[PDB]
């Protein structure tokens, strides 16, 4: 049977969120973007409401609940977007939502067609390993909890404590279908391989935003209320590498 908390996390997941893409236009570049941006507005709202559900993250110092998410949420977003690609199109179209699929033909400009190959390294990856539900929702708090400030966090022991609970139901996750210690231990590392190897991915995507967000009265790209906050709030921040990301390895 699935374990308690595995349950749990599988009944706090989102519902399905739409872009309010106009798909009776073509796109050009800057109405795809901000179209994109608009979905990432109604995704962070999303996300805050998901850890306000979580368990262990609301008993957080609510600075550390505030920092965490501001370090994570493209990571989240990405590692979704993967979640969405592979269980919807196995792997093979972009699902940002379902009135927002996009496939290498709706991908003409230069630099977001390259964004889009890293972006899809996520669902290639998951289908490749075969990465189940229960997994995909343990490595995702994970990802929430992967990355603290220079100087840890206010509730540190706290945090310590929610991610070991989390990385032990990652392990009964794996359980679930990898039978055998040898089998299971290898599925492990795989796994946290994948998300030690997101936090390069993920700095590609910092640096695309940030180029944009500076660029974005020039380009024609509109950044909603609350995603142009935790990118001014944290964004130069965290591409200068002054926040500390875990590593499962060396
Ligand atoms: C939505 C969504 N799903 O997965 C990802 C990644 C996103 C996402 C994440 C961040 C942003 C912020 N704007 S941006 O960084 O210029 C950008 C745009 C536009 N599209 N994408 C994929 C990015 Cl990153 C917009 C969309």
């Amino acid at each position: 049977l699935i374990p308690p908390l595995i349950n749990l996390l599988m009944s706090i997941e989102p519902d399905v969120i739409y872009a309010g893409h106009d798909n009776t236009k073509p796109d050009t570049s800057s109405s795809l973007l901000t179209s994109l941006n608009q979905l990432g507005e109604r995704q962070l709202l999303s996300v805050v409401k998901w850890s306000k559900s979580l368990p262990g993250f609301r008993n957080l110092h609510i600075d550390d609940q505030i920092t965490l998410i501001q370090y994570s949420w493209m990571s989240l977003m990405v590692f979704g977007l993967g979640w969405r690609s592979y269980k919807h199109v196995s792997g093979q179209m972009l699902y940002f939502a379902p009135d927002l699929i996009l496939n290498e033909q709706r991908m003409k400009e230069s630099s977001f067609y390259s964004l889009c190959l890293t972006m899809w390294q996520i669902p290639q990856e998951f289908v490749k390993l075969q990465v189940s539900q229960e997994e995909f929702l343990c490595m995702k708090v994970l990802l929430l909890l992967n990355t603290i400030p220079l100087e840890g966090l206010r509730s540190q022991t706290q945090f310590e404590e929610m991610r070991s609970s989390y990385i032990r139901e990652l392990i009964k996750a794996i359980g679930l279908r990898q039978k055998g210690v040898v089998s299971s231990s290898q599925r492990f590392y795989q796994l946290t391989k994948l998300l030690d190897n997101l936090h390069d991915l993920v700095k590609q995507l910092h640096l695309y935003c940030l180029n944009t967000f500076i660029q974005s009265r020039a380009l024609s790209v509109e950044f909603p209320e609350m995603m142009s906050e935790v990118i001014a709030a944290q964004l130069p921040k965290i591409l200068a590498g002054m926040v500390k990301p875990l590593l499962f390895h060396k």
